[PDB]
């Protein structure tokens, strides 16, 4: 797998990453309170349930539904299921349910070190992601994909950014990829180090992706001087379904041990 980068990477990184010495934890969820996610930290995204999600995706994102989003045994669980939730008011005809949480309108950050420790969702069809979008159109406002994986190639981790100049609508996105051991069976830490000068995206303290601010003051190539909010989801189909959907793979879970955000303060 590759995010339209068949014969190389467009934003190569190869350097260590770690929480900077002058940073402090400014936000966390440790997911140690069973039941629904803390509503002071997380909202459900239902914005396109009735309209249809993007990317040829197949899922309906259920809100307030423990079968799809629950805190359990020290993790956030986002679970995909093969089912039609036809009596939801915003039902959109989908054959699958999943979860999509975000901090939009509750918590956002400009610059910082973001660490998300997770075990991913497997089974052909699955497309787990950990990513960010600007609080204040798209893609000009900036998108930061800290972690994507597509479960037809479940050991490949993808790290990508999108801007007006560099984005998947015109196939000019800046990204890289790496290999992680059994990501659906063991935890890894997926990390972003975002400063005014560059972003690093990594796994387990190794940056495999680097995107520099070109310092031209062009918002089209660097929109990332404004706050972003965090997003956790498991999509179904689209890129995740490039080799089909495995009916037998459902239900499939992503387990998030924690989200930690650090900043200079
Ligand atoms: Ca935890």
């Amino acid at each position: 797998s590759h995010m339209q980068q068949p014969e190389g990477v467009t934003a190569p990184g190869n350097e260590p990453m770690a929480i900077p010495s002058d940073y402090k934890l400014v936000w966390a969820d440790e997911f140690n309170t069973p039941g629904a996610p803390d509503a002071k930290k997380w909202r459900y995204d239902t914005s396109r349930n009735k309209e249809g999600w993007y990317n040829n995706e197949l899922q309906y994102y259920a809100a307030g539904r423990p079968e799809n989003v629950r805190v359990e045994n020290g993790n956030l669980v986002i679970e995909t299921r093969k089912e039609r939730l036809t009596s939801m008011a915003d039902y959109g005809g989908q054959e699958y349910s999943s979860g999509k949480l975000f901090t939009q309108g509750l918590a956002d950050w400009q610059y910082g070190y973001v660490e998300v420790r997770a075990k991913l969702a497997c089974g052909k069809g699955m497309w787990p992601a950990i990513w960010m979008m600007a609080s204040d159109g798209w893609p000009a406002l900036g998108e930061i994909d800290i972690m994507e994986m597509v479960a037809w190639d479940p050991t490949t981790i993808h790290g990508t950014i999108h801007t007006k100049a560099y984005n998947h609508v015109i196939h000019t996105q800046k990204g890289s990829r790496t290999t992680a051991a059994d990501p659906c069976g063991q935890f890894h830490t997926y990390s972003l180090d975002w400063t005014k000068d560059r972003m690093l995206i990594g796994v387990d303290g190794h940056a495999y992706m680097r995107f520099d601010n070109d310092h031209k003051g062009n918002h089209d190539t660097w929109p990332f001087d404004s706050p972003q909010y965090l997003i956790l989801n498991v999509a179904i189909g689209g890129w995740g379904g490039q080799q089909g959907v495995d009916a037998a793979a459902f239900p499939s879970k992503m387990e998030v041990d924690y989200v930690r955000v650090y900043q200079k303060r």
